[PDB]
């Protein structure tokens, strides 16, 4: 009982716990790490993706700690520690500005009642920036040599997909279209917008499920599989 | 001497250029003075003494030659160069192939005089019939949701932009020195970039320290 | 106060304890993991270069787990998780061929006194290859897209390095030659090769967890070698 | 069809070949006829349907020229190309820009048929006051210790080899059809690695290996 193969394979993987995500306060590019429960976490996801028998050419993460040490684990499990990892800032979480760090109370407070609706329904609502004082996660050494210009200060999650996409369709397409089958680590919201784009969706997964994009040889999608 | 340098040429007189078309992505090759103006632009380089690490030019033909040329004058044809459909000039859809009569019949009044003065006139896609450039089997591999198909030049930028900040800036950042051999309206969206805001033949010389800041904008010619 | 920087730098690591080192067998491309206090190597290790203020552009390793998860570890302590890291099989310490999980009773049983002699004080003597029967490291499928031509069974030091010169000339000189922070995580032998093709030293002339620092001008001169410990 | 191919074809005339001297590493550029060689090469090429992944030259200038003239042809200009100094001819040393006759002046009667017949005998290196090619600036950025200076054909394919194998086979392992623009002694090089052979084509034909996904050689098949 064997099953034919996709010429391409995207598999989209979650980060698991932040300590950030455990006292429910708003990270975005606040560098927070995985808690022991998130280790565990990325440990789960390397024996679903064993079980399935998944060997990728190349993996992706974020510049984000708690995506890369997700990667690391993953690898680790897969016995494939040697394969091609690539990391950048465009696969990062919203920047979220002012709201870097707040708690639930502080957001209530902060954003009108109509504001706090969209923000949790939509995907166009945009933070003001860091306030002078506050901490700013983009100052960090790991972002020096980025053209300063780019760098966001506050992103919706619509913005926050401008400048995802390009690396996406610049980085990602083009190794699919070569037959590889690619793993991405990735946050919630930037798994979310890839997978709407793929799918062609207009404008919820259980913890711990990966995302199985099928391709043929003009990257027509084949098939969207959830495993868990 | 600056930390990093980028030097930026335009690519000279097309066939399309010549007998008055707009090509946009139309894949239209140097004329004989084209050819010429490559030579020259080489030339101009070299006597200022520009040593380059590595070189960009579009997917275009006419770009891709004023490169080769250019490094061939400079001695330079063995360095690293990289083509990308990005720093393509804008699609122009459906004003593909036409002449100046032809976009006044085309476009309004108003329409025409946006197009002229300003970068925001997006023109329609091409017609049911009309040979679209984009089917070049060059662009075969690209994910095809992205190719454009009708773009004004704030689009085109718009495309163009990340490639700069991904493939260009960091290069810049390393204390390289960098050639692009560029379409008209990619070279001035990437100047009023730089700048935060030219002759024939003339180049721009942009030098940055090691903190990418803009120290100095020149203008060569010969 | 301040010294003046080089132009470019190299660092090369040696990896900690493996299971096999622990256990008193030749490795070699067995890829044998970190045991607890190799895992404590790594994150002193790593101490030790965080204390010095490296700050890495790219790392490299081997293909084999020891030296991945010593780079994991050590980047880990230098906040430098994101940098980009490259593996690659030319790295690789020496397929020994039989040797491989050998002990020391039977090393001393194979070889005569004086190959054992050689083996221990020269770099050309090579092993015989694996036998038949003999689970063979290169057979894992982490190399299965090389030349099968290429893939070694049973190396000399000198032929380990005639295999790893090509990389680190073709993959590490140019990213010097950029004006890059290198870190190497590397097996005791390529290191030790390594050195001795940078200092010109003869086949005629350090301690655990030390590491090596090369300094270079923008012609590729070696200014300065210096050795750093706790 | 296969699960990739690698297409190998020689530069055309050069000036040095033209004025009968031995160039090696010397930077000798394509003549009319050369260039006209490289047109006929694309023309072969392009009569049989190929299209390129990726192409891959010297840095010799002969090499390049080749490259760029055989990719027009090909309507194949913005395909990656790849220039590397370990492809180049081999470098001869002390015999760089000597003619047939100086070059029995130079060797004795064995050496001369070790040169002609073999491919183990190593030129002395540059003369003093000779202008060695390698001092290009070219070469600036190479580490100075594995630059050579008197290479037998031998030496020529110790150090081109690893190139081919790290970065010629992994393309074709992934499934890609790869050209490269060569100097007949690493073309034959490269024939003889390939096939297997142990250690006498047209000047303007081509070599075209496919192989399966294992990187098993089906079949040589020689274009002209
Ligand atoms: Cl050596």
């Amino acid at each position: 009982r064997k099953k034919i193969e996709p010429f391409s394979t995207l598999v989209i993987l979650r980060h698991g716990e932040s300590l950030s995500n455990l006292n429910r306060t708003y990270s975005g590019w606040y560098d927070t790490d995985l808690t022991e429960k998130g280790i565990e976490d990325a440990y789960a996801a390397g024996r679903l993706l064993k079980s399935h028998g998944f060997h990728f050419d190349v993996c992706f993460s974020s510049y984000l700690k708690r995506s890369i040490r997700t990667m690391w684990i993953v690898l680790d499990v897969l016995d494939q520690m040697h394969i091609q990892t690539i990391s950048n800032w465009r696969l990062n979480e919203c920047h979220f500005g002012l709201l870097t760090g707040m708690n639930k109370e502080q957001i209530c407070t902060t954003l009108t009642e109509e504001e706090l609706n969209i923000w949790k329904k939509d995907t166009c609502l945009q933070p003001p920036p860091c306030a002078p004082g506050q901490e700013n996660p983009s100052d960090d050494p790991k972002y020096k040599d980025l053209d300063p210009r780019v760098i966001p200060n506050g992103e919706s999650i619509d913005m926050m997909w401008e400048r995802a996409k390009p690396y996406f369709i610049d980085q990602i397409v083009p190794r699919l279209m070569e037959g590889k089958k690619v793993l991405i680590v990735a946050h919630g919201n930037v798994m979310r917008a890839m997978k709407k784009y793929l799918q062609k969706m207009t404008s919820v997964l259980s913890n711990g499920s990966a995302l199985v994009f099928k391709f043929d040889n003009k990257f027509n999608l084949l098939e969207t599989e959830i495993i868990s």
